[PDB]
């Protein structure tokens, strides 16, 4: 019978499973310190970093970095629970067209929901032990006026932790950081690195200037001290992390035995670049394959790497695929036609723009990436690629367009990709089945694209998303008018040919 994942029962579990299951046989609870504070414990934390110390713990006897994690809101409370029934482990689920296979994670050691105590958390922060204060809090908990790059300080959560009447009780991230960090600063501690795990530009610069500005509200001495001796490092994080569904636990039990109440699902794949800028120390996190870099320039050239290879494929499947008639990314992966398109788009047409990184292969990662988007257990539903697309073909498609342009580099098939964004607009697909077209800017687009017949013209002018180098290109509206009219009268997969070889 199945056994709840728990310290007792992990023998047994791992005697039962064959070799379907893997299970930390590191020391847990006391033998093991917990130099990593992580905010927000969720899937991609739960998939990713965490991943990452408990291999550093399993393969290579890292004792000292242990998680405690912490959940802020009320919300949280089913995830406290789920971990302490089981002693805080739970189990990752790799899946692929190879099967799937259980991996009991034991590096979360301590969990700490904050609306129970605040003050255990700000003092877990302040311990010495604390070496690193992790985070994944989405881009609303950042607090971050992307237009103006400021702290929104007159938001209601930022003036609540702003008023020293709770500076004991702070319920934002930048709130428990700041209490924390003034109480390493009157022990004459360092820092701890604030280590932002959210898949966003400029991560770490963000938070620094977030906390910076928070900070200086409250003390500017502290503040001075946060900028000069803190550590806020830029990353890239990379990995697919769908949410836990009820099948996917009974599933879980039925399979491999294990009865869990939270398991975390998610793709063999994983990718960390961080940069070097660390304030107290750090584990050896280029064991377990993270790369570490030298600067953000560094992570800079990686992040490109993902946006125009992996964002950029996911438009060229998205529009083209719906279009064409398609449910699922790892359908439109398979078609041989466009395998070979996004192939071709990848070499000839984004490759040549993109930097050389030392010890990166393209090519292995453009194989990589498709053979990730080939994943029929993702299930990753083309509508949700290509929602609000026009703050992602300006991203991750159009980007590529303009250096071809500066350059007279090859640009047909990414043409072919912002001319389906264009046709997919009308919510019509080739074989005459409407579909929802979901955008903040769905009115005007509308509008503009019912204007414009098979011709670009009219959704160019929108100049909110497009730049005069576009519209004042011959080559680039001769090649796109020809995209979008081709497409128009014969659909996606009768115009595609046009684009191989």
């Amino acid at each position: 019978a199945p056994l709840k994942l728990n310290s007792r029962n992990l023998s047994q579990i791992a005697a039962a499973g064959g070799a379907l299951v893997k299970i930390p046989t590191y020391q847990r609870g006391r033998a093991v310190k917990e130099g990593i504070v992580h905010i927000g414990v969720g899937g991609f934390h739960r998939a990713h970093l965490a991943v990452y110390i408990d291999q550093l713990m399993q393969k290579h006897g890292v004792n000292d970095y242990a998680i405690c994690g912490v959940g802020l809101q009320p919300f949280d409370s089913a995830m406290r629970d789920a971990l302490a029934s089981q002693d805080h482990l739970y189990t990752l689920i790799e899946r692929s067209a190879k099967g799937s296979f259980a991996h009991v994670i034991g590096s979360i050691n301590s969990y700490l929901f904050a609306p129970d105590n605040r003050e255990a958390v700000i003092a877990k922060m302040a311990h010495p032990d604390t070496k690193i204060v992790s985070l994944t809090i989405t881009e609303s908990g950042y607090y971050y006026n992307e237009n103006t790059h400021e702290l929104q300080s007159e938001h209601p959560d930022i003036q609540f932790d702003l008023d020293p009447a709770n500076e004991k009780a702070p319920r934002t991230t930048f709130g428990f950081l700041y209490a924390g960090l003034t109480r390493r600063y009157q022990q004459g501690l360092k820092p701890f690195t604030v280590m932002s795990c959210d898949n966003m530009q400029k991560n770490g610069s963000i938070t620094r200037h977030m906390l910076e500005s928070f900070a200086r509200l409250r003390n500017p001495e502290v503040a001075e001290w946060i900028a000069e001796e803190g550590a806020f490092p830029n990353a890239m994080v990379d990995r697919i992390t769908p949410q836990t569904s009820e099948t996917d636990k009974t599933a879980l039990a039925e399979k491999f035995g294990i009865v869990d109440s939270w398991p975390v699902v998610t793709e063999p794949f994983t990718q960390w670049v961080i940069e070097d800028q660390f304030s107290d120390g750090r584990p050896p996190f280029e064991k377990v394959g993270v790369q570490v870099v030298k600067d953000v320039h560094a992570v800079e050239q990686f992040e490109k790497h993902k946006l125009r290879l992996l964002n950029g494929s996911h438009s060229a499947l998205g529009y083209p695929g719906q279009l064409a008639g398609f449910q699922y990314v790892h359908e439109v992966m398979a078609n041989p036609l466009f395998r070979k398109f996004v192939w071709q788009m990848m070499q000839e047409e984004v490759k040549p723009l993109l930097p050389e990184i030392p010890g990166v292969d393209i090519d292995e990662y453009c194989n990589t990436l498709i053979e990730r988007f080939t994943n029929p257990t993702i299930m990753d539903q083309l509508p949700r690629i290509c929602l609000n697309a026009s703050g992602k073909i300006p991203q991750f498609i159009m980007p590529s367009i303009a250096e071809a342009i500066w350059e007279t580099g090859p640009f047909r098939r990414l043409c072919f990709v912002a001319a389906a964004w264009f046709h997919y607009i009308k919510g019509v697909d080739d074989r005459g089945k409407p579909f929802e077209v979901v955008d903040p800017m769905r009115e005007e687009l509308q509008a503009k694209a019912r204007a414009g017949g098979n011709d670009p013209s009219e959704l160019l002018s929108i100049k909110s998303l497009f730049g005069d180098d576009l519209r004042n290109d011959e080559r680039f509206l001769r090649e796109i008018t020809t995209a979008m009219n081709d497409i128009a009268r014969d659909g996606i997969m009768k115009t595609l040919p046009k684009y191989i070889n």
